[PDB]
């Protein structure tokens, strides 16, 4: 299946006919942080498996639901299950929701995720405004746009010096200041590392020479898609552990660490996003 | 399709029936610098699509022909219109035609491409003769010669350390010093990014610490090819920006812009290409 | 075929019902360097391609056997014929034969390899303790992970940090100390080149900028695969160029000049090794 013009259009009619609501704002939500697509009011919850041309998650397993409704008085929708390319998904199963909500009418996407710190001042528990990426994938010709161009969603070669818009990051900021926790709050660069494995002491060192704040599994391939067919994105990482530290002190990240940090900052981050969705332009 | 001897040997069986040249000398040129192409005299002209187990380019579309005949008394084959990997193409639809070019008895290759500024020092407009690269994909297991090896062609394991021959870097700064325009050619390190994205800010930040002179995203592939079967090999690079001015400023690339400069350097490139070809040793 | 609990369940049957050994000790030998593997006892070979569900190597070919027997009175398990992943294999293809050897039993694995000197104090000839790795082809979407995890064997998102045990490391060294060869043996960080061109001199130069002692085209894949399931590792690298000084220099690495260092080292390695064997705690 091919994410293409006819396939997304058949995918949309489907999502519109079940639904009744036209979002203009998309959200995807990182593992432990969705919380708040439990408190979306007015809401059809949409299993994939019932979406004509969306993929296949069986074999991965876990929720897979597009949820619509109302926050804040804003119409949105949501990804509940995010997919993940270390699952083996191709480029054309991961763009096509994403030109699906592009043609439902989204024009602002908001994403979280958990990411590893490499910059030596950032912390367990820190948020990170997302401002910039290095994208290893794309370096190394595994990039999400891999393919032929779909012309109808965007331009062959995409310019991804504005992807990550920069009146979010500081309306974002203007939030967090107004209740007094910008203090937990940075800007900085995200490497992705394809995955599944944690970064390595040695490639969290090589980051550091390289300028990366964070590193993480998603997030790159989403925006890709999102920024060739002009929907803005403001993307915010949850500091889970500095694995620059782990380096030079030989200690172990593992997957159990990871959550308990999701869980402390799940509440903060669902009231955070509530009141950017509420307060977008 | 696999690029191994009998179907290249296939394909150059046609190409000599209709031709009736056996050209020395082979050129790939990049976007909007294959003006040289139409100034081939006594020519024949042959659409991919005619040439028996050459890879199907339809997707893409756009032009695709073989073009043989002479230029300054010099027996030639032209690629019209270039494979790129961002397309999706396997490694065996990249290297069929080069191995054909071998087959036809091409001893030397000559590339121009496209390329984004890296090295503080070149500006727009400038020319860069490729002395060594940087292959991302390769590290990262895509690698245009991973898959069996083809033995009739040359080694499983090849030494790039003279892909790029030094006496043809000599005969081209030599022919520029000639016409006074020496102080537009420089030499350096091209970094291969797959694309089709543009290099983002930080990951031009990063190719500077990494001591990159320019990146792109096409010519590595074939060049290796060309090397494991022994063929010469000179490629230039037209810079059409600097990536690290632009990240320092905040600025945008896009395709119109790289394309006008192509235009603006298309006939010195020409002439220059032309008597490269008429001085070959 | 899917490297699977089932697949791996029905390859495992068939080698105990052939062997009568339950091996508690894996080994993995580099090219020109499994001369030990002759010198098993009470051996018995089989074939790959007898082996159900165990990958097709018929094109590559070259010897595919595994051997088990006795050395220093311990029960062993052999790859002879490692598979690389530069020849074309996929991922189920590499992590088979590692998870057959976890359901016969094997708690240990050693591995040698050749590889390239980056760190400016390596000679040809030197031996390296590997005690880390970069992954290019796992930042890049590569790994040899990507795809459904298979719950049975490991977890989704594995920790690294002691893939290469430290207390066999200074196992190694005490035993190279012992026999007056430890002036040989260093310990570095081995950055893994998906291959088959060998590192161009400006990768090398790249190499060293981050941090980077030694690179090869194999090993990180199996032991990634080890570590998932709990067998813990040793890793060996025979040193066969110094790449930095080749690219300072502009000279050449061949495939010729490498294979000659792997037979001044054999014996020696050899001997190494069948001690470890003996005094595996
Ligand atoms: O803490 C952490 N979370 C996700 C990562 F990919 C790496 N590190
Ligand atoms: O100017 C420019 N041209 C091609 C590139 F791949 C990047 N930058
Ligand atoms: O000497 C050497 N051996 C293997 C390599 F991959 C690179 N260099």
């Amino acid at each position: 299946v091919v994410a293409n013009y006819e396939n997304a259009s058949m995918a949309a009619d489907y999502i519109k006919r079940v639904s009744n609501v036209l979002p203009d704002i998309g959200i995807i939500c990182g593992s432990g942080l969705g919380k708040l697509i439990e408190e979306i009011e007015e809401r059809k919850v949409i299993p994939y498996i019932n979406i004509p041309n969306f993929p296949k998650t069986t074999v991965a397993g876990h929720v897979g639901n597009l949820v619509l409704g109302s926050v804040g008085g804003r119409k949105i929708v949501a990804m509940q299950g995010r997919l993940h390319m270390y699952e083996g998904y191709s480029n054309q199963e991961i763009a096509l929701p994403i030109r699906v909500m592009k043609l439902l009418g989204v024009r602002v996407l908001l994403i979280t995720n958990l990411a590893g710190g490499i910059n030596r001042k950032l912390k367990s528990g820190d948020f990170v405004l997302i401002k910039g990426h290095i994208n290893f994938p794309g370096l190394g010709l595994n990039n999400v746009l891999v393919g032929p161009n779909q012309d109808e969603f965007g331009p062959r070669f995409p310019d991804l010096s504005n992807a990550y818009d920069r009146l979010l990051q500081q309306l974002a900021l203007k939030i967090a200041q107004e209740n007094d926790f910008q203090d937990l709050v940075h800007e900085g660069v995200y490497a992705f590392n394809g995955g599944p494995t944690y970064e390595s002491p040695d490639e969290s060192n090589m980051l550091l020479k390289l300028g990366c704040d964070v590193v993480g599994m998603s997030t790159v391939p989403e925006v890709i898609i999102a920024c060739h067919c002009g929907i803005k994105v403001l993307a915010v990482s949850l500091i889970a552990n500095n694995s620059i530290l782990d380096a030079e002190n030989d200690v172990s990240i593992n997957h159990e660490k990871v959550l308990a940090v999701a869980e402390k900052r799940a509440d903060l981050l669902q009231m955070w996003f509530k009141e950017i969705i509420t307060r977008l332009p």
